[PDB]
């Protein structure tokens, strides 16, 4: 199902934002933001669909 890989890359995309809010150091906002990146780096490999935005349906 394509709606899981979906939920995967919503939830660390969330995270980098929420934690930047929280003025947290580069430190928290760089390693989360890659995580989020690693899974846009899989949606890429089908099609080249990256994070769509909006968040998950």
């Amino acid at each position: 199902d394509s709606l899981v890989l979906y939920n995967r890359v919503a939830v660390q995309g969330d995270v980098v934002r929420e934690l930047k809010a929280k003025k947290a150091p580069k430190e928290d906002v760089d390693a989360a933001v890659k995580q989020l990146l690693s899974l846009k780096a899989e949606y890429k490999e089908k099609t080249g669909q990256e994070y769509k935005p909006g968040n998950p349906p």
